[PDB]
């Protein structure tokens, strides 16, 4: 028993990180085969980033101008090109410590881990989820940037995200390993609006049952509502509409416990009209949303 | 910006993980240069747990009987023995992927990462806080035992925990790498009293400094306290009391910030006496005890 944010294992991801340079600029990389994959952002100074033509700043950089480092190893640059927001740089090696790998654009709600680097070197590993808004709340700080966020199907690695971009209001965007960005967001220095951020109400309905799963039983009560009424107390509260979709995926859990689902959505309701009257769920004042029902299954059921 | 409960990448720690089985038992084993570390309960059939006589039930086991396995490849055991509650397994093998390692107990207060095992294989990290009861609020289910907790300096990973045992309460017990237990439990399927889990002050007050850091500041206000008045709050609200040591090491934080440790003790007093009113810090309704003050410089500095 026990419950917590839990990340993948690392170890396949950081051996694929290296460090990019260009020009004065210092940024991650992620090596899989002969590629190199880093945000473009890595050809700008800090005079372009206000409104950068990056394909005119791209023709100024021949291959000798990238610099790829792998621990103290320095690659040798064959060719580069840009593919959306994301710069591609062919090495003459390949990586040897390329795993099976996959490259996946989430769901907003989806979950995933990121390993945070600096200089082509990890720093720590967390997990976190897309927002509904497309933007992620995590950690990083300046040199951050190339930093990857992933999910590991038994010895798969399929990469989700590349860290480009902190907002300033504090929130974290970035792009798939395609280089398109989630959401609106563009690579310029300039006032980006993240939008509404609404609470994945899937998720907070898997934790609840992952509650119940390791004995908090309190929120529960002798009620049951429908998906309309429970859907009108969750558009008072900005959380996402619940669909059939929803249930669905909630059913492994509804079955493990015995607990019906739109009887679930009726302690959630009480819990956002009541609160939590100074109490806990899983050691938590809030209703917690990074948990899809697929992390809970496998939290709960230990799968390596 | 941003602040996450960050786990230390896992590579290093993944590279170690091997089955151990004996008998019926199968759990996590440590394998690090020619020896195979182990919780001793992998001896025990369920019978046996409720008072086991370990060195009764080792002498009729041998090399042969301890079936050790790194990913598919079987290790050959050329000795075994009893170090409290831990064994250690002689292989002809040195791990090749041994990293630099050292064993530390650490103290109560004190945070690592755990990766969470099951059959040799890793399925999770999560960062965590040995607690003042010397208790530890994991995630581990059936399978997970000789998981362990580490540390990284650099390059070198200094083991601290491995896990042993699960109390009826829901929490975690174990032990450093030579088999002595946190705390004053015992390896036996017996009724264990976890005790009184005070809140770690001086961390509650680095994760007070990290929000400031990150521009949370709603909490800050116009006064001031006493380490003597402080306490008075701290023993009211199960909280340890603040020595001068505990300032002392926040005073990194105090510079940063430039916020005195008093001060923010007073901040702190305040929201214990009133609450968060409905308001959060850092994404949480309560107060976070699990981030050292090390581990507040550590993810605002970057260091990998
Ligand atoms: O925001 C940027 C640089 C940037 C700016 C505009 C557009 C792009 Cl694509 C990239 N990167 C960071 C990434 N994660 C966290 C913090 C930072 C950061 C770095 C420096 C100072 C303040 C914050
Ligand atoms: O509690 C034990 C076994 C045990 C019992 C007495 C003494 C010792 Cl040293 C070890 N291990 C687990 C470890 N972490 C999480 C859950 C469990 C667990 C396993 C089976 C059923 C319920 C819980």
């Amino acid at each position: 028993s026990g419950f917590r944010k839990m990340a993948f294992p690392s170890g396949k991801v950081e051996g694929c990180m290296v460090q990019v340079t260009c020009g004065t600029t210092t940024l991650n990389g992620l090596w899989l085969d002969d590629v190199v994959y880093c945000p473009r952002h890595v050809i700008c100074t800090s005079e372009d980033m206000l409104n950068p033509n990056y394909e005119d700043l791209l023709i100024r950089k021949s291959n000798h101008n990238f610099l790829v480092q792998a621990g103290n190893v320095q690659l040798r640059v064959i060719g580069h090109s840009m593919q959306n927001c994301v710069l591609k740089l062919k090495v003459d090696t390949a990586n040897p410590k390329t795993p099976k790998y996959k490259f996946v654009r989430i769901q907003p709600g989806q979950t995933f881990s990121v390993l945070a680097c600096y200089n082509g070197s990890p720093s720590g590993v967390y997990q976190c989820a897309m927002r509904p808004n497309f933007t992620i709340k995590g950690s990083f700080l300046n040199g951050s940037c190339g930093s990857v966020g992933f999910n590991i199907d038994y010895d798969c690695v399929s990469f989700c995200y590349m860290h480009h971009m902190e907002l300033p209001t504090g929130v974290h965007a970035g792009t798939d390993l395609e280089g398109n960005f989630y959401g609106p967001f563009v690579d310029r220095q300039t006032a980006q609006a993240a939008g509404t951020d609404t609470t994945i109400t899937v998720n907070v309905l898997a934790w609840l049952y992952a509650a119940v799963i390791n004995g908090d039983r309190w929120f529960l009560n002798r009620f049951t509502t429908t998906l309309n009424d429970f859907n009108l107390v969750a558009m008072k509260y900005n959380y996402e509409p619940l669909t059939q979709d929803h249930v669905d995926i909630l059913g492994p859990l509804s079955a493990q416990t015995g607990i019906a689902v739109l009887d679930m959505c009726a302690s959630l309701k009480e819990l956002l009209q009541n609160g939590m009257n100074g109490r806990t769920i899983l050691g938590s004042a809030l209703l917690e949303d990074e948990f899809t029902p697929f992390d809970v299954v496998r939290q709960c059921s230990g799968v390596t």
